[PDB]
């Protein structure tokens, strides 16, 4: 008869397991188990032990991270873990050798490196420092540099820049080792005419003058950072001094003003495939380049430029879908919008063709999420088709030859708990693991590729299952509303013992950005358990207009203008939770983190009468502060020639006045360096100005996450106090 | 029956006026009236215009001020007025011919001037610009520029950099012209080793990206500005191209390591007198100099080198106070510090005197707060003698030949109404007015100084009187109460009807620095009016150990020891109240401002449980982190081998843990250059890891006064509520 308590949240209480394995051939694969690697034997349970309890404690308790290398002869040791950015981090490493039954101890690695990875085959590394690249043709062999042009904040050779990193390839890699390692593929990115943005950092209270951060980051319409592809012949190293890079120069139909770089991917290793966007993401091309062995040159053929375009708004979901070609390399499947706008997968042959490079292998009204492997005969991936919902995630596979022979690997398994799926299957696909995040309690099993035979349960949560059963946990209903004739799904999370007859307080979760999608079946306990199980409040959250897996008809909704329908959608929603009768219209708030406390404000600030309370952590307050690469690809840019009317007239800012109806909690990061705090403090001065009294909160020194612990806890027990004020309770 | 409405106070509904008048001559002076400069003769009402109501509407509604030459030949027009710190700011001027009847437009003066001011005869102009000075020998003539090493943020020629601005001459200017005008003294400061200071500025919505701002800033044992001294010879200017200024090298028993320069007075034409104080203001040095006719120098013999010192703690209230000189400067009366502590007034002699420079000509148990006048027969001062009030001012007066003759001025007049006064004596005392701050209604009277005859009554505020009928207005009480066996004032705002029988909550305002005085006699319509007016809150503050004019031994009871005593004392003042009867003891708050929200904070988190809440605006949360010149003066150098232990010891942020027994508002300006905002996030960060919840608030762009009018009612109306709830009302 215990709730779930905030403690029980914040604590992490309840722990939820999983199976997190890394395939090292088609039929063995890693896994740690009290701080022991062992290698499994997909097939029968043989195991055996890799690493011991042992060898990580020489370094201690600072041993980040492991990777071992492909030929399983060495494993790289993590360890001096730094972060910087979302996926940025600089640490220390060191090569053990699992033979010699030793770490190397020669040719150490830098101890400040940026990045490091090992080839797809050999021991062979690559490594970025001091913003330059190095390759090790194997662990006792001494380092040979490969770029020195590399320069702090100015010049990155193979890893991202700012906003590199977290718009285009969503991590600081910028390496690309080819198949049978031969050639080593990396970008260089200049920053020269990138503005900066200084934020300060306090430290230690014994610092006595603070730091001061600055960082090359465009927000929109400004200079972005510009590019340049390289691929360097590694084998060569031992017999010079130093190497002459090749270097591909984009294709024409982008490089006539401002781009990007998509996506790289090897084909075979004297083929590669790069993926260019224009700064107006309206347009991109997929050029497939050849290796010369002749004149010791790439060319990339106008032959096998291969374009996607997008009239209704922009490419892909965030960027172009990464292709997947075939041995051979003479097709290639990729995930691209068909005629009625939902995101399929459709064959082309390598040389591009007339205004038929396509051929759909799926059609729908519902959208393939992502490819998964390919097979000589099959292709696996995922989709939201089954039961039509596009909250739900789903394991199927077509036969090549048999564009018919298309079956679901998951749908049937365990419909009770599992509806949300993830995947991994071994080198060639002779096992897959199956990741149930669905409705009930994760649940991790193994399968055989060949007839789907589960070999066994990898984790079942049955040790949290006996714990949750002390504990009165609240449900979650997942279904759809219907407005102008279309599903638009929602999730609520109903309090234990919950009443239809009864009348409850709401709160909104939000997110509600382009192809956003807070609807889906996943399994969570989060802080809405919490406000849910204890405070008796129903937590909800609606994908309406412009979002999810549900179609471009909706997704482009947006397009050229945020701050509208995304937001109206969201009041929409509250409306029709009050039309269902449990909620207590004199009791309705809504929150939101970076664009979701966006909405979150501008819904406050709508007039609409219908929320009494709202938060918005780190909002955006008006897309010009917004980085470039993000913002502009749903805005364009903010210029009369452009949209700048429509930056203009979705500013949180400007409906300050409408904000007196309503009791207002902002909170903000010292050091975000992703939503400048500028945002905020625009946004409160705004307020200020309109006489409008309100809640602030401020972190010093926090990121974009505020996710220290301390700071974590500190946030989250002061929004729940701000909602029992808010709510009357406490 | 209306009560005093917080609209009221923010709104400034109910006037307080003023006589602010400049004397002219020892028989005319100057008044604005209805935007028409007025010329009143001083024994009949004898008017007559200046300056009509037009004149100022030609640069229409931007004259920030006007400064009439002492010839009264023309008159400077400020316009265009740019604040920039406490009192910095530049403006633009032009030079009004009252005779000719028009604007001179011929050399005109640097759109964008950083100071400006009239010789004391003349209308010889001396201003600074992009640092440098400049001189013009008459209003139509050409400038003369006089130094040429001026740079921004770096050198600074006649105006003071941002701590000398800020903590020693307490404004801009750093010029100084000699009587008869023959030469312009200035002072020259290098910056270069200063630290900086780098603060984030938002400005309008519009700017994409936010400014920074810099400022050489020393904090506590820091690396502080260096000074020079010159004085060039204006007489010359028209016969060169470049003139060659003299330059007066500080005393040796000062020049051995950092230093000050406390005051600038000039004597005679030929002599002018210069105070300097060590970093140590343990020590400090006036020397007086002469002028050498016959080899063209400045001469500042030991033997009238004359010495300050202080064995208690420093010198001065806030630095030494400033001589007067005789008409032949042969001897001058300055205020120091006697036997027993109390600063009174003593005569020097211009040569030194082995242990005897002195002869004191007040005595008592009191001090003397400033002279006021030095006559050929006369020395006019203020003190807080009468009544024993030290809480009190009134102008006193003494005979030179009959040191006996010393008989008071105001304190007759209206006890009832005036016990703290205002003075302003013509140019050579044969009238004086005077300010009544008193206890009720100001009320500025003129007198002829001959037999104190009140010629009349320049203003009374009868219209504020006949307003303040229809409102409930608060009383003041004034006592003491007393520990230790010592007289320790304290001031409570009593609503309205107050009844000793009933209980009211109580809201400690505090400063309690250094020096500091909250218990006076003065009469103030401000927030704690409100209050108690209508909220029915008790507002009192208590002048307690290390402060006011009681002298040092209560004053350096804090030496060397910060964030002790005067904490402390603030304690017991509230059990005091308590041990009086009408004080809820379950509803005792307590705030402060700047130096007030360190102890406030340092109160809420002593753990004394005697507060329920509280709230500090722009704290100072550690001693490293606010400016030396202040800082050391009384902590001293945070070294160990000096004071490094006591700034340890008195952080903010190590009583954290403490305040999780307390409600605690943490306010800050997002642009205070004073008390730079890191106090403050350092303080959140502290509590924050201490897991103890509070209430924060900044503003975006404010000073360290949050006092544009927007942000002033925005501040106050939360500080409100924040009390509203804390007291359990609203
Ligand atoms: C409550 N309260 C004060 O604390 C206060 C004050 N005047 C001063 N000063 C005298 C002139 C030089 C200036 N640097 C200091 N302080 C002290 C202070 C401490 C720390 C940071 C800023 C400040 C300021 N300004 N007043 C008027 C007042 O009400």
């Amino acid at each position: 008869r215990r709730t779930y308590t905030l403690a029980d949240y914040l604590k992490n209480t309840f722990r939820v397991k999983s199976y997190s394995l890394r395939w090292v051939s088609d039929s063995e694969y890693l896994y740690k188990q009290e701080n022991n690697i062992l290698l499994f034997n997909a097939e029968h349970g043989n195991s055996s032990i890799f690493l011991e309890n042992s060898t990580f404690e020489i370094f201690g308790d600072s041993i980040s991270d492991y990777s071992v290398s492909p030929d399983r002869l060495f494993v790289l040791l993590e360890y001096n873990y730094v972060k910087q950015w979302r996926h940025s981090y600089t640490a220390s490493y060191s090569i053990y050798d699992l033979n010699k039954r030793q770490l190397i101890t020669e040719e150490k690695i830098p101890n400040n490196t940026q990045w490091i990875t090992w080839s797809q085959e050999g021991h062979k590394l690559a490594y970025v420092w001091k913003n330059d690249i190095y390759v090790k043709i194997e662990p006792h062999l001494p380092s040979h540099r490969i770029t020195s042009t590399g320069k702090e904040n100015v010049i990155f050779n193979g890893i991202n820049d700012w906003v590199y990193e977290e718009e285009i390839f969503g991590a600081y890699s910028a390496l690309w080792w080819s198949p049978n390692g031969t050639f080593l593929a990396y970008a260089q990115f200049n920053d020269t005419g990138v503005p900066l943005i200084e934020y300060s950092f306090y430290s230690d209270e014994s610092l006595q003058y603070p730091k001061t951060v600055w960082i090359p980051y465009p927000k929109a319409g400004a200079v972005n950072p510009t590019v340049k592809f390289f691929i360097v012949n590694t084998d060569s190293l031992s017999s010079t001094t130093t190497t002459i890079p090749m270097q591909i120069t984009a294709p024409a139909s982008v490089t006539t003003g401002d781009h990007y770089l998509c996506d790289v991917a090897w084909v075979s290793e004297d083929r590669i495939s790069l993926q260019w966007l224009r700064r107006i993401q309206n347009y991109s091309v997929m050029a497939i380049c050849d290796y010369d062995k002749t004149t010791l040159v790439w060319n990339c053929p106008t032959t096998q430029e291969h374009i996607e375009t997008s009239a209704t708004g922009w490419c892909g979901r965030f960027r172009p879908a990464e292709p997947h070609f075939t041995s051979d390399g003479s097709s290639f499947y990729k995930i691209v919008s068909d005629k009625d706008g939902y995101k399929h997968i459709c064959q082309f042959q390598k040389d591009r063709k007339p205004e038929q490079v396509c051929t759909f292998i799926t059609k729908g009204a519902w959208e393939v999420i992502s490819i998964e492997a390919l097979t000589s005969d099959y292709l696996y991936y995922i989709s939201n088709e089954y039961k039509e919902m596009p909250g739900g995630r789903n394991l199927y596979k077509i036969q090549l030859t048999d564009h018919t022979n298309k079956k679901c690997l998951s749908c049937d398994l365990n419909p009770e708990r599992c509806q949300y799926y993830s995947v991994s299957l071994s080198k060639e696909a002779k096992y897959y693991q199956l990741g149930c995040r669905g409705p009930g309690l994760p649940l991790y099993t193994l399968h055989r590729s060949t007839d789907q035979k589960e070999l066994r349960v990898l984790e079942d949560n049955s040790a949290l299952d006996k714990m949750l059963q002390d504990v009165q946990m609240p449900s979650k209903k997942l279904d759809f509303i219907v407005l102008n004739e279309t599903r638009f799904w929602y999730q609520m999370i109903l309090p234990p013992h919950f009443d239809k007859s009864k009348k409850y307080p709401l709160l909104i979760d939000v997110y509600a950005g382009p192809c956003s999608q807070k609807a889906d079946a996943a399994f969570r306990l989060n802080w809405a358990t919490y406000l849910a199980s204890t405070e008796n409040i129903i937590v909800a959250s609606f994908d309406g207009r412009g979002s999810g897996y549900q179609g471009d008809k909706i997704m482009h909704a947006i397009n050229k203008r945020l701050g509208t329908l995304e937001v109206e959608d969201q009041i929409e929603a509250a409306r029709q939770f009050l039309k269902m009768g449990f909620v207590d219209s004199k009791r309705v708030a809504i929150w939101g983190w970076s664009y979701g406390g966006y909405v979150t404000s501008m819904v406050l600030g709508s007039g609409s009468g219908v929320f009494k309370c709202g938060i918005a952590v780190a909002p955006v307050s008006r897309w010009e502060y917004y980085d470039s690469v993000y913002t502009e690809r749903y805005m364009g840019l903010p210029t009369p020639e452009d949209n700048l009317d429509h930056y203009r007239n979705s500013t949180v800012m400007s409906r300050a006045e409408n904000f007196k109806q309503v009791e207002y909690l902002l909170i903000h990061g010292t050091a975000d360096d992703n939503v400048h705090f500028q945002q905020s403090a625009q946004i409160s001065k705004a307020l200020v100005d309109a006489g409008v009294d309100f809640q602030a909160m401020w972190y010093t020194d926090e990121d974009h996450g505020i996710a220290s612990s301390t700071a974590h806890q500190h946030i989250y027990s002061h929004m729940s106090h701000f909602l029992q004020q808010c709510f009357s309770l406490r």
